[PDB]
């Protein structure tokens, strides 16, 4: 376990920490990601307020830009999804027909992302065991496949946002 990035910091949902941890290494800066999000939110705010006439408005609005609170409500799915898309990773909402369409298993998944009201969670697959981490966390959380399926299942059946990240990662 001398390969897992160990670190403890005070905060809530970090863009750089999520991307850096997801990629299993430093591959992005906090200032860069912060600026990107600010621009996306601002651009979406102006484009939304001024209205729009195109499918872009539908998809953009559906994505649910901006946030509501602070601490964790800083970044946006648009920024995260974008950073992943450019890498080859795509997010699939469990509640969406996409997740069920391909019928991608949880334990067979490569990257997972949980979203809780005013809180974010980053999950990644490591060999035969899963690894969880977040800006609010102080250390890596090891989870088994048999427990992962039920773990996430409890969230979806309860009232959480489970996102499936599939694609090609560097690590």
């Amino acid at each position: 376990m001398e390969s897992i990035f160990h670190e403890k910091q005070e905060g809530s949902l970090c863009a750089q920490h999520c991307l850096n941890n997801l990629l299993q290494g430093e591959y992005f800066s906090p200032v860069e990601l912060s600026s990107i999000a600010h621009q996306l939110d601002e651009e979406e705010r102006m484009r939304m307020a001024e209205g729009g006439v195109t499918s872009e408005d539908y998809r953009t609005f559906l994505q649910q830009p901006s946030g509501n609170m602070d601490d964790s409500g800083f970044f946006s799915i648009q920024v995260i999804s974008n950073a992943l898309k450019v890498w080859g990773l795509e997010l699939i909402l469990f509640n969406s027909p996409e997740y069920q369409r391909l019928r991608i298993d949880p334990i067979n998944e490569r990257s997972f992302i949980c979203n809780y009201k005013e809180h974010w969670f980053t999950v990644r697959k490591l060999g035969k065991q899963w690894f969880n981490l977040n800006s609010l966390l102080t250390g890596p959380e090891l989870i088994s496949d048999t427990y992962l399926a039920l773990f996430l299942a409890q969230l979806q059946q309860e009232g959480y946002s489970i996102f499936v990240v599939k694609g090609d990662l560097p690590d």
